[PDB]
C-alpha cells in the first residue's frame, strides 16, 4: 500500500521511507549539499561497485551493484584499478550501522543518486531498493582503466550488462563532474572539464579540442595532452589545470562512439536524459528489477540546469576542434572572452580554500 513519509513524500511502499533520513544524514555528514569532492567520489564509487560483474565469467566473478566495495573494504578498493576509491568507501561505511535496515548495495546507489542531485543539470535518477545485504568480493580485472582502448572498453561494458556504445558514451557524461587525484602523482583534483561542479556538456566539447600540453607530468599512463593545462599549482595554488584521459579522447574519435560523443555537445536535456537511462541500468547490475522496489520518489529533486549556454572556454574556439563525426555538424557556439586561460576553480564557490569531509576507515590507497 501507499504511504506518506515523515517529510511529506508520497511513496508506493513504506519501506522507501527509511531512505529519507539516510539522505538527510548523507548530506549533513558528508555531501554538505554540494556537487563537490565528496559527491564526485561517491558517484565514481557507484560505477566501481556496479561494473564488477561479468556475463561470460558467471556470477562467481562478481555481484555487480552489491555493496561489495563497502562490505569487503580490504579487497576491491585496493586493486590497482580502484586506487583512490578508499575515500568514498570510508565515508560510506559508517552509514551501514547508522542505517542498519539499508543494504550496502542500496547505500552505494542511493548515495550516488543524492550526490548527483547536488549537481546543477544532473538528472533525478531512478532509485530501486532491495539489493540483498550480503555478497562476496569481486575478482580483479573488471574495471576499465583510462589506458584501455575502445574495443576493450566496449567489450567490458557489454559483458558487464549489455551496454551499447551509446549507453557507454552516455555514462561518460559523468566526467562533466570529475577530477583526478591518482593519474598524475604530482597533481591533486585535476579536472576533466572547466566546470567540474556543473553537470553540463562542457566535457564533450572540451575533449574535442586539440591538446597543447599537460597540467603536470607528460608521461602518465592513461593520460593524454590537454587543451587547457594551465593551473596555479606551480605557485602553491590549488586550481589544478585541466587533464584529459586517453579513454575519453579515444571515445571521442572512434568510429563506433564519435558521433554519440559529439551529439551531446550543447544538448543539455538529451545528455542528462541519456545519462539517466544508462545510469539506472548500471545501478541495478546483479539484480532482476522484479526483485526490487521503486523508491524513486525519495531521490531529491536536483538543482536545475544553469542558464549559461555551452561555450568555448577563453582562449579556445572552433578553429581548435578535431572533429570525427560526419553525421552531424558541430554547432556554432560563442567563445568566452579573455586573452589568457581562466583558472578552473578548485571549489564550487569559486575559491581555493574549501575543505571536504573524510572519515577514517579500513580502505587504503596507493
Ligand atoms: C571507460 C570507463 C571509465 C574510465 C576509464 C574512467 C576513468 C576515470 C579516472 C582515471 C578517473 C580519475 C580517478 C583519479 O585518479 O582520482 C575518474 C574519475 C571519475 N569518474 Fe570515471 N571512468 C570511466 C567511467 C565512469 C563512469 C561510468 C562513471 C559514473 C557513471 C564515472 C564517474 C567518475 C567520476 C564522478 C569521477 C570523479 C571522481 C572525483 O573527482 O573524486 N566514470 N574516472
Ligand atoms: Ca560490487
Ligand atoms: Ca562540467
Ligand atoms: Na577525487
Amino acid at each position: 500500500p501507499t504511504a506518506v513519509c515523515s517529510d511529506g513524500t508520497r511513496v508506493s511502499n513504506a519501506v522507501c521511507c527509511d531512505f529519507v533520513s539516510l539522505g538527510q544524514d548523507l548530506q549533513s555528514m558528508v555531501l554538505q549539499g554540494d556537487c563537490g569532492e565528496d559527491a564526485h567520489e561517491i558517484i565514481r564509487l557507484t560505477f566501481h561497485d556496479a561494473v564488477a560483474i561479468s556475463r561470460k565469467l558467471g556470477p562467481s566473478a562478481g555481484g555487480g551493484a552489491d555493496g561489495s566495495m563497502l562490505l569487503f573494504p580490504l579487497v576491491e578498493p585496493e586493486f590497482a584499478a580502484s586506487n583512490g576509491i578508499d575515500d568514498s568507501v570510508n565515508n560510506l561505511i559508517p552509514f551501514l550501522s547508522l542505517h542498519p535496515t539499508i543494504s550496502a548495495g542500496d547505500l552505494v546507489q542511493f548515495a550516488g543518486a543524492v550526490a548527483l542531485s547536488n549537481c546543477p543539470g544532473a538528472p533525478r535518477v531512478q532509485f530501486l531498493a532491495g539489493r540483498p545485504n550480503h555478497t562476496i568480493a569481486a575478482i580483479d580485472g573488471l574495471i576499465p582503466e583510462p589506458q584501455d582502448n575502445v574495443t576493450s572498453i566496449l567489450e567490458r561494458f557489454d559483458d558487464a550488462g549489455g551496454f551499447t556504445p551509446f549507453e557507454v558514451v552516455s555514462l561518460l557524461a559523468s566526467h562533466t563532474i570529475a577530477r583526478a587525484d591518482k593519474v598524475d602523482p604530482t597533481l591533486d583534483a585535476a579536472p576533466f572539464d572547466t566546470t567540474p561542479f556543473t553537470f553540463d556538456s562542457q566535457i564533450f566539447l572540451e575533449v574535442l579540442l586539440k591538446g597543447v600540453g599537460f597540467p603536470g607530468l607528460d608521461n602518465n599512463t592513461g593520460e593524454v595532452s590537454s587543451p587547457l593545462p594551465l593551473g596555479d599549482t606551480s605557485t602553491g595554488g590549488k586550481d589544478t589545470g585541466l587533464m584529459r584521459l586517453q579513454s575519453d579522447f579515444a571515445l571521442a574519435h572512434d568510429p563506433r562512439t564519435a558521433c554519440f560523443w559529439q551529439g551531446f555537445v550543447d544538448q543539455q536535456e538529451f545528455m542528462s536524459q541519456s545519462f539517466a537511462s544508462a545510469f539506472a541500468k548500471l545501478a541495478v547490475l546483479g539484480h532482476n528489477t522484479d526483485d526490487l522496489i521503486d523508491c524513486s520518489e525519495v531521490v531529491p529533486v536536483p538543482k536545475p540546469a544553469v542558464d549559461k549556454p555551452t561555450t568555448f572556454p577563453a582562449t579556445t574556439g572552433p578553429q581548435d576542434l578535431e572533429l570525427s563525426c560526419l553525421a552531424e555538424r558541430f554547432p556554432t557556439l560563442s567563445v568566452d572572452p579573455g586573452a589568457q586561460e581562466t583558472l578552473i576553480p578548485h571549489c564550487s564557490d569559486g575559491l581555493e580554500n574549501c575543505t571536504s569531509v573524510q572519515f577514517s576507515g579500513p580502505a587504503t590507497d596507493s
